[PDB]
């Protein structure tokens, strides 16, 4: 019993952490086999940053110039390449912590874990999702530019996600571990702001079924509901349209609990109409969007 | 900018779990050295957990009867030994992994991060308290048995709690590493429950400063109150008394966001009595107790491990 927002163990991603340092600039890095990955703003010197021009800057650049300390060893850089926003830096030990890895790409509503680190030295993991407006809303600070995004299931790490810069409204922007970001954001210090935010429906729902499996019913109700007339009311409260696909993926959750996904639907309608009249779910007296069907899965069955 | 819940990095952690196996019963271990830590109840049977004579049923068993699973290799139990509610089985081979190490027993309102284990093998992470009632609302299954809570201090790790049992409310019941249960528990299978739970008011007061420095200032207000007034308001709240010790803790907090904590208390104080009137702090409709002021300041400066 229990339900809490859980990350992944970082010990695999502690091991890839290094210090980047180009000029007067210091980021973290992801050593992985004997290539370093981190965002290619780590060559900008601030007067670069509102219309920087990488191919040219990077052009200018040597592999001595970039400084990479792993611990307190540093490592010596054999060649450099960009891709897209990542910078990928060659060098001449592989890492002998490197795990078993793959770079995957995420969609919106699915979440990963956060290693926030600052001079390459981890400080933290915590919990994030990928907002339906492409941004993560972490904890971050300056110094942070590089820290990754990672889900670990099985014994191998899937990389997602790697920090690039935050938002006016404090929110974060990043890219994929090939160097493509999330979302309609430039490394540039030009006018950008996120999209408005939307709750991801089928989380909720997700949520609202790992409460049914452990024991909180008090927000049932006797009704159904169409898809449609479930997308008209929830659009009206900023959430995500609920699609086919995201009813064929609550089938398991439905099964398991004995409540169809459309009841489900409606009792979620009536949670929006109505608030919690004083009362929680899970310990939480707002509705939960972080946990996909896969972590429910996962944390309430083992 | 930005405030979640965070964990402390794992990885000096995982590198200690072990599965350990008695009989039927298989649950997870803390290899330090060469001794492997494990709750005393893995060598109990049907009848045995119900009212066990845990003297009795350990000279029963020998050092083979003990599997102990690092990895995919099985490490030979060369000694067995029980302190206080914690079996320490002696090994041939001493952990190449351990790290800089001290065993902690905390106080109630303290944090720390647990990594939940299944058959020796890490699942996850998540930051948690101590409540008040010594119970911790943790997430654990069948099997999470001897899963450790911990601190990081630079590059030592302070183990503080061992996971031993699963309350009928769904909260969770533990010792430290030498065996002492954290409330008025006992390992066997009895009526026991957790006694009242109230709001760790100094963890509050800390989570209400970190919503400052993020941005966070609607519940802020020109008043201020006296630590005795302050009390006599939280007690009918279900909250912990507000020491002086609590009050200098927050000390720095209060300095870099120029809120003295009275004046702080007294938006407390505000936000018990009239709620938050739909609105949010920090993204949250309730008040969070499971910050310490250390772990506020640690997060609003990047502290590294
Ligand atoms: O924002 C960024 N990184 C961070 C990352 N995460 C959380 C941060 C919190 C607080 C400060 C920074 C944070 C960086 C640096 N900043 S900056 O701080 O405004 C700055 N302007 C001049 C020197 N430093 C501009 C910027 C612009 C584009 C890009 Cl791609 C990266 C970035
Ligand atoms: O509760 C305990 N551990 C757990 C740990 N964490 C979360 C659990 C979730 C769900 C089930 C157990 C959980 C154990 C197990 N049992 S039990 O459920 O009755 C049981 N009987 C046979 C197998 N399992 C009571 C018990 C009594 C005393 C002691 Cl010290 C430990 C324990
Ligand atoms: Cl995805």
């Amino acid at each position: 019993s229990g339900f809490r927002k859980m990350a992944f163990p970082s010990g695999k991603v502690e091991g890839c952490m290094v210090q980047v340092t180009c000029g007067t600039t210091t980021l973290n890095g992801l050593w992985l086999d004997d290539v370093v990955y981190c965002p290619r703003h780590v060559i900008c010197t601030s007067e670069d940053m509102l219309n920087p021009n990488y191919e040219d800057l990077l052009i200018r650049k040597s592999n001595h110039n970039f400084l990479v300390q792993a611990g307190n060893v540093q490592l010596r850089v054999i060649g450099h390449s960009m891709q897209n926003c990542v910078l990928k830096l060659k060098v001449d030990t592989a890492n002998p912590k490197t795990p078993k890895y793959k770079f995957v790409r995420i969609q919106p509503g699915q979440t990963f874990s956060v290693l926030a680190c600052y001079n390459g030295s981890p400080s933290g993991v915590y919990q994030c999702a990928m907002r339906p407006n492409f941004t993560i809303k972490g904890s971050f600070l300056n110094g942070s530019c590089g820290s990754v995004g990672f889900n670990i299931d099985y014994d191998c790490v899937s990389f997602c996600y790697m920090h690039h810069m935050e938002l006016p409204t404090g929110v974060h922007a990043g890219t994929d571990l090939e160097g493509n970001f999330y979302g309609p954001f430039v490394d540039r210090q030009t006018a950008q702001a996120a999209g408005t935010d939307t709750t991801i429906t089928v989380n909720v729902l997700a949520w609202l079924y790992a409460a049914v499996i452990n024991g909180d019913r008090w927000f049932l109700n006797r009704f159904t509901t169409t898809l449609n007339d479930f997308n008209l009311v929830a659009m009206k409260y900023n959430y995500e349209p609920l699609t086919q696909d995201h009813v064929d993926i609550l089938g398991p959750l439905s099964a398991q609990t004995g409540i169809a996904v459309l009841d489900m639907c409606a009792s979620l309608k009536e949670l929006l109409q109505n608030g919690m009249n004083g009362r929680t779910i899970l310990g939480s007296a707002l509705l939960e969007d972080e946990f996909t069907p896969f972590d429910v899965v996962r944390q309430c069955s083992g």
